[PDB]
């Protein structure tokens, strides 16, 4: 789940570290 995974780049609070976090969830 792309949410799933993205929920915990929540906890990151650096903005740049969620981005990251996010996009690399998907298509790795």
């Amino acid at each position: 789940a792309d949410d799933r995974c993205y929920r915990m780049c929540q906890r990151y609070h650096d903005r740049r570290e969620k981005k990251q976090c996010k996009e690399g969830c998907r298509y790795g």
